[PDB]
């Protein structure tokens, strides 16, 4: 009764290819989920998979024909789509799934459940997944170096637990961190710590993610991240000097949404999954083309105080405000790093970091005041409160202000503000920032008269 | 029991064919891996391997409807993916690969486990592979004369080697080697023996890379090359003279990068992966538009101070200190080069100096502290300290010497600060680099009042 | 072959320059009725062409073609009635 027929269904019922929302088929080989948009694997998972049918449904599958057959039944019967990597607390690996929830890991079927298009590269060994090891002691040794665990530094070295380990979480962040620092402090031996833990799930890119639009034609800075779970962008392009590139407060809004819009080259393709934790390296204060109060939200600073240096130049680095405690550099170092020592210690340290921080809902926070840029808009919003359903019943005290009463709304003259404003803040040091938010939030009552909707909160308190 | 199936089974464990990460295969014909995109070898390798099958099996693959249907059954079988140019420490050549390491020399299959695409263009006669030839003395000779081994040159000697040897590896070396030297001093003769030596590995390029954004839109000059393993660039025009594009500091930091902008023309493949020994060929000092931290750690120089001229012209060379010293020049020595007489003789001294370097990890090294441009970075880094947290308890002698104490910080004045930078480096030749450094490095209280947070180390070392 | 000014008086890279891939292997290269320099309004003789034009490989494409590289067997001869500039 149509052999092939029977075939068809065996191997559906064995659950080893799914369509997906994206009219892909994803296939089951060698214990991953493949998948290949301009080559499909069926054929390939139909000749792998006839060594698990009986005995006569076994020899029909030497024929290229006869599988091609198998396969377009196979492509009849499956009507509805599955999603694919909707797991985020599960870190998939080259031989399995480990979970961050719990510590166990998983192999074949045990993985097979949750549908992890991606791995790390690397497989998982289990015998050095422990927590006493002399590698383990030498890690803690130098991530101790990196960021001192004493009382001034806590919340800083919480801060970049708490950053290192949300790389293991497959889903959508809420913040941008900056690691601030300077040279030869450290970031470079995180960078290359966290490369090694998670393999393959780690991209490096350069400046043209933040100074650069995103939309242009054909973009593969925004199709690379496809699931990534860690960007990192080094060696940004310092601003001090007039002639580089304003990070587009469009570009860090829109690397936080969900669905981001790009497509590589010799694709249709505009929708890719925004798993990554985007972390920025850099060793001065940035600067943004526009401030406001959404953008404030979106960033978050670690700081690096610890300079490694040579003992000829050990007394320079003593005489530095920039470095807080100074070590010994070490040349080997990095060749034990990317030799793969610390790779599984590092693992168990970010899982133990996970579990110290999985509480069921987790989140990134904003740090904003540790933003030089940020120090004017911070002050503004505790300063300055908008004509708003609060007030109307005050004009009679308001107006010996310098408030006037406009159709029932309370405003103030140009003047009267600028020189209410310029008693808190210096005419000299802010001017630029008080001109931009003048230039930014004047009303026009007529062609010469400009007044503003705004309102002082220590008016408020004054009787 | 599906004879064809069989004969992929065999040509499988043959280990012809090869699937790489870019969807294409790789097969194995005439001492060779080659592959073609829009039109697979398969059939062409299952064709010229039907001799060492058995009989029943050479007479069946006489038919292109077989060997179609033979290379369905190895596309079907190949799953698992192949790394293509992953080993650093072999030189391939047209009829086999060289071991830099050991010094042996392969053909066929034992060249065959290295899976280079890519080769010199010529074949190797392992009987001039020698050490003992006319040949050999001759080249020592010239090499003697281009660069002595006196002890005032054994430095500059010794990078020279280094530099030179490098040029046989794919392995990590992220620096740009400048050979410094004016015209007709002998450097050309170097670029023609190494290229003599290793054959299309080798690439001349001109000013373009350096002073032209490579990125653009199509682009050869740095997307045309691909698994190259040296790139010369000469005739390059005099950055002194106001009127020509420096040496952007972008193009150097993008010419070592693990991540490619830019492509050819017509070619959306844009991945390309090498960090080519890059030698610049100048007769002038160089002059880069931005200067910082990050460009002096890729850049090495190497001096060249032999001439060699035409007796006519003699006297005006004798009169020029353009040259150290001044020779007779050789007029056959072009031919000769041209007719690759010390080819190997090149090739065994390169390897002899690999070997020479040949340490688990061979890197290069930069030396920035031979190039005057970059010198205003590096006095002033090892001169300029600013404060300190152990500064705290030394105000009360600092007080006396012109300083004053505020929140813990001791600050000078910026006339006298302009003044005392005025001695170690004019403002003439780094104006913009010191206002930059004044401009980053001065916090304010006020915006009358300016100070800057720093303690000269004269002071510093006077009681 | 018989060819106008634009490979003298334009950018040969461009976008499509059938001008530049059609001299494939043709062995002599006529250009006449130059727009001589006296009278302004005209482009200059560009430098890069020339000198472009003498490399062994010149860069361009034909027309709905994927192919850039071609054989210069050619001998470029410019017609002119007045004097040639350069920028």
């Amino acid at each position: 009764g149509n052999k092939l027929f029977n075939i068809a269904q065996r191997i559906l019922d064995t659950n080893s290819v799914l369509l997906t929302e994206r009219g892909d088929h994803i296939v089951w080989i060698n214990n991953s989920w493949k998948f290949n948009s301009e080559e499909p694997l069926i054929t390939k998972l139909i000749l792998s998979i006839r060594h698990q049918l009986p005995k006569e449904y076994s020899s029909e599958l030497l024929c290229p024909r006869k599988r091609k057959t198998v396969e377009a039944n196979i492509r009849d019967m499956l009507v509805d789509s599955v999603e694919t990597d909707t797991y985020p607390d599960k870190l998939p690996f080259k031989n399995g799934v480990l979970d961050l929830v719990d510590g166990m890991f998983y192999s074949g079927d045990d993985a097979k459940k949750y549908t992890c298009t991606v791995s790390t590269g690397f497989k998982f060994d289990d015998t050095k997944f422990v927590e006493d090891s002399p590698e383990m002691e030498e890690l803690m040794n130098i991530i101790n170096d990196i960021q001192p665990l004493t009382d001034e530094n806590k919340k800083n070295r919480e801060l970049y637990e708490k950053t290192l380990s949300s790389c293991l979480c497959g889903a959508t962040k809420g913040c941008l961190t900056f690691f601030f620092g300077e040279t030869a402090t450290g970031k470079s031996t995180t960078k290359r710590l966290l490369k090694s833990a998670i393999g393959d799930l780690f991209v490096e890119t350069g400046q043209t993610i933040l100074t650069d639009v995103l939309d242009k034609g054909p973009n593969p800075f925004i199709a690379n991240m496809h699931l990534k779970r860690s960007v990192f962008c080094s060696e940004l392009p310092d601003f001090a000097c007039s002639g580089s590139k304003k990070i587009r407060s469009d570009n860090i809004k829109k690397l936080t949404e969900p669905c981001v819009i790009g497509r590589p080259c010799f694709s249709n393709k505009i929708n890719n999954r925004n798993h990554a934790t985007i972390i920025i390296d850099t060793n001065y204060k940035p600067v943004f083309d526009r401030i406001d109060n959404a953008l404030m939200r979106r960033i978050a600073v670690v700081r690096f105080r610890t300079h490694f240096s040579q003992p000829s130049g050990r007394e320079a680095a003593e005489n530095n405000d920039a470095y807080d405690k100074v070590k010994l550099l070490d040349e080997g170092l990095d060749g034990k790093i990317q030799n793969n020592r610390y790779r599984f210690a590092f693992l168990y340290l970010l899982v133990k970091w996970y579990k110290k921080y999985h509480i069921p809902i987790m989140k990134l926070y904003p740090t904003p005041e540790e933003i030089p840029d940020f120090a004017f808009y911070l002050k503004i919003g505790t300063l300055l409160v908008s004509s708003s359903v609060k007030h109307i019943p005050l004009m009679t005290d308001l107006s010996k202000k310098g408030y006037i009463l406009y159709d029932n709304v309370v405003t103030l003259p140009l003047t009267t503000f600028q020189q209410k404003i310029s008693k808190y803040f210096n005419s000299r040091l802010f001017g630029h920032d008080i001109e931009s938010f003048i230039n930014r939030h004047k009303k026009f009552a007529n062609v010469s008269d400009e007044y503003l909707q705004y309102i002082f909160i220590e008016d408020i308190s004054s009787p």
